[PDB]
DNA sequence: ATATCCCCGCACTTAAGTGCG
DNA sequence: ATATCCCCGCACTTAAGTGCG
């Protein structure tokens, strides 16, 4: 599978003498981006994807993209596809389809829906692990989970080990949690935690959803179905492999999260109360979130000899997990990249010795 | 039901503001270009057809069309489609699951493809019977290969009696188009309805066309996969399903070529040649057929209870075969809404 | 019937001693609230509406209302029903029933669906008559839409009646907007007028709202459900009934409009496109909104002999209704507080 | 399942910026009284029973609760229930005019009505079934009167059969009761004179106004109309269609009865007597009855694959009679959940706790 | 402690919510 | 520049939006 990637401001194709010539869309403060010059025996490319701003589309270079078997696919600025102009004979589809067998494969699904909450754990020891400024008994079992994880039966069986480790890592998360706050518990009387009342779960409820789009753009940028999950199920107006792509990666809001109460950049005036009695954002509190968001998902991570940054990252994992579903890869694996930081500069610790 | 045909060269569709700018290519001697403006959520086209040569669409524009549910699709020389550009699929996906269930049971997609051409068959007469005006030799009989069809044990079999009909089908369909215009059937040198050649055979090739892209709009609106069709064992990424779907419409088609052929709204004046020694519709000529097509299209024919448009009971029959396969509907019936005199 | 409607700041019911005490609340500037005070041996109140934010209730004095038949609804700050606590052996739901019945007989409902359609074409008059400023070809007719509606044996055929005239209203009320606004149609593509891609249908789709709200406040506070109309039949999620009590306060809304056109208080950061396209409010200008409907709705009005406020004419008309309903009243006629300038 | 109970004097209700302040009132002869802060859209109690003699609520505190899902019944001193304060009913009003039209149609209406008693009787059956270990003269009907229940061609016929089965019922139950209680008949609350208040006559009728609450909220739930009843006609206002959803169900509060009679954990230091010389529950009696009755409607029951509690099962058979109505469901069954005689306990505790424990 | 963004009906779909298990 | 306010499943409801007649 090889895809181009296409973000910023003014992406051009247009054909200058059968020779296709794309151009990038800049992001920075006016540079030079990324052109590209396709001769019309060579092609590579399966397929370009546009998660891009402003852009120009000559029609011969539709044209010649189709006769040359490159699908188009344009993403909304949510993740969401847009549109996608499909050529006939593409091996594309190859992808959707193998998905598809998969989850409709009990041996399979299972074995792939482990593979997603086997690295929640891994990175929910990260952070808890993380809380060495909050050391008052943040004590955390991951290994107890794991072994239970591996003899799972059930899908269901997995939701059951993932969400009792949940609420033991919630009471410990807490612990990081001044008073005030109020952060009572993670979800509602019927084990929900949507329509939050109170400031963390607003936060974090928010945190995912950026999360979830970012999930959504990497999961299109790669040729599944958003819609057909693995650990999570399918349902009505629900984006599951999102939802599982989420669980490895989550670690990054409740990290960013933490940093914004660390600091205290949370005022009252960031948030509002519905007619119906929930807390939301008023945007100086969505803003607040989407840039702490943006820098944790933006620190750059040691993986497959590069050092990328996180989003890339996530799109790694799904094009592994795609590769891993059409066969052209024998080995999946979301512990891989793994998370730390050590101790918050010197003068934290040198500084409380008073 | 409203198409926007461009054709020529330099077509544009630029945002300006929130508007839809939209203008026509550069084609006709001194007959200036067509210039369109829409305003946000104040859009009557279903469709965009974009025959032209040159032309340059922004980003946002592709953006304005999809979210006000305006569906652009991209022709080629010929006049076949080339690709579409349609809304965002179903977040309904059982609908696609239930589509493949059937369509991986060997019989029950032996039964779903049947329901096709059947209908395909009862419409194919009925545009012969209503050619009444023309009767040497009109008489057709389908009942006899119609039992062929009843039993048929594979889709490969289907595709037998199909074209054994189609072809005794346009043996009889040439009684009503003049000798000048020099048709003798669809088939190719080898077996193929691909290539134009004949006057008429462009006028259809391109009819075909519209009726596609109306079909996989249909398609996508109801939640089903347009690659995954019952009947047709096509391509990996081909509209299987679009081509499955054309069939009980493709009458529409027909009869939309026919109201010009008597009409005598056509000219050489609007058919480039191929240097290879065949047909190209001519910017003139496509709207001629863009025009007929819409107007054949919004006749209404009384269905369930409405008298509605022959568009929307494309709409509703694909519903059906979507209800049909989550069996929210029991029966499947392609002949259903029936064409009259 | 008869009900006591309590609004505003501090709402208070206590028993001081086998009686109660009932003291209003204030909206005004520390200005002098009503108070009532109750023997138990005798209160004519059937029932009693709190739309009201802040207040206080005793157990004791919600035992004794309930003890003497007295109702306790509370309406929520969008003129829906909050919660009612209904004694046994209350007359009160007769009402309910009656509107429930008059639906349910045929020349019965559309009896009455004429009364609130009859009423709009006269405003309609009311308010392009006072666009005299405007004059040119500002002329509109209701006699033949009248008369036509006389004899509209058909819920759907009173609706063709209504529909005809809109149509001419906003071609004369486009003689009134300026071209910098931008007023294609009032309906779209599928005549409906949700869903607004310009300024003017945005201000007019948030002001109706706000009339909606004024309807439902008004039908709750008599006793009727705002989801069984006469015009308007029930479909899930609709309120019905206001959807018909909107129709002879329209004007109202419209008038609004005008007024904001005229001033030129509409600036642009007052409107925000969203990602489908849509044109809303920003809070700034839904304000801008909501205080020009608050002056035109309090404007005083000579109604059967004491002057009173458009919003309580709208009480007083759902009064009548259910009073009509109920065979209270034998006569009905929306039309009857006529406006002028 | 939970219900906050509050009695006394000086009841409160109260928003303090966003949070739900709830106050009991004063009765504990020294012991102070019991506060309650809840944070918004963090409440996990079904509904709220007001006992208390005084106290107020304010109405951002109604509003609260309201827009929390929070049913506030009140009750007049004798338990009886004065008012609840149900969310605002649904915006499909096509299930009312489904259940108004049934209502209309006689044929139709009856079919109904009979199908309410149908299962009560069954119930009271499983009731007395259970109540075995009391053997001495326990035995009971219920397939008579369900064939003289198929025979009747009006609904005051039902009520008749409903009665005539109901006095034998009590009749047989009263072999459960000791003779100290003083139990003789029941009479609801019919011609309030002298001793017409029986110690745990009384302990029934609270329990049936808090079975009368929970068949008023699934109601207002699945968007039906309390105030009409097929079997019940009753007054305008009165909520005959809870009456009849109480039928299938009022076996839950004479189960609670009977388990506090059993357990004896009823005492005179629960009760205030009247002038009339009939009998009221004191605080501590009240709560007694409100736990119980919470507990024997948190017990669970197979029902359609799932092992669900009688609080869900209410709400499960509403919505069946709902569905029904407007033809969504063809039959219509409230005898199905059945009612389990299988918790037969003595010095049989070695192998009682062996149950649980194994499986 | 602030909101309200159609109103022809039918017959749907979609995206929030929901009351449990 | 402008958003993003869960994510156990089931089986619902509600509110919004839609493709016509
Ligand atoms: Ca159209
Ligand atoms: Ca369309
Ligand atoms: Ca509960
Ligand atoms: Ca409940
Ligand atoms: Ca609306
Ligand atoms: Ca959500």
């Amino acid at each position: 599978m090889k895809l181009l990637l296409l973000n910023g401001h003014g992406i051009n194709m247009h054909v200058d003498g059968a020779k296709l010539h794309i151009k990038d869309g800049r992001f920075s403060t006016t540079e030079e981006p990324q052109e590209y010059v396709f001769s019309p025996k060579r092609i590579d490319i399966d397929g370009i994807i546009i998660y891009g701003k402003s852009g120009n589309l000559t029609l011969e270079a539709i044209r010649w993209l189709i006769k040359h078997n490159v699908q188009v696919s344009i993403l909304d600025w949510n993740g969401k596809l847009l549109t996608t102009m499909l050529p006939p004979e593409s091996t594309n589809l190859r992808t959707k389809f193998a998905q598809y067998h998969a989850f409709e494969d009990k041996e399979a699904r299972l074995e792939i829906a482990k593979k997603f909450i086997e690295a929640k754990f891994y990175k929910s020891k990260a952070v808890l692990d993380f809380l060495s400024q909050r050391y008052p008994e943040i004590n955390f079992d991951i290994l107890d989970g794991l072994t239970k994880l591996k003899d799972v039966k059930s899908t269901r069986e997995i939701l059951g080990v993932e969400g009792t480790l949940a609420g033991k890592y919630w009471i410990e998360f807490s612990k990081a949690v001044p008073k005030e706050y109020d952060f009572s518990n993670r979800i509602d009387q019927f084990r929900r935690a949507m329509g939050s009342g109170d400031m963390i779960n607003t936060m974090l409820n928010y945190g995912y959803s950026l999360l979830e789009a970012e999930c959504l753009k990497a999961i299109n940028s790669v040729g599944l179905d958003t819609h057909v999950g693995f650990l999570h199920e399918m349902a009505p107006s629900k984006n599951s492999l999102a939802y599982d792509l989420q669980e490895p990666f989550r670690f990054i809001v409740d990290l960013a999260v933490i940093s914004l109460i660390e600091s205290g950049a949370m005022e009252s005036k960031d948030f509002i109360r519905t007619e119906n009695y929930n807390l939301r954002l008023k945007p100086t509190g969505a803003r607040k979130i989407v840039n702490e968001f943006s820098n944790t998902l933006n620190k750059k991570v040691s993986y497959q000899g590069k050092e990328s940054t996180w989003s890339y990252v996530i799109f790694l994992k799904v094009r592994e997990l795609a590769h891993y579903l059409t066969s052209k890869k024998e080995k999946l694996d979301f512990t891989k990249p793994e998370y730390e930081i050590e101790r918050i500069d010197s003068y934290d610790i040198r500084q409380k010795i008073l």
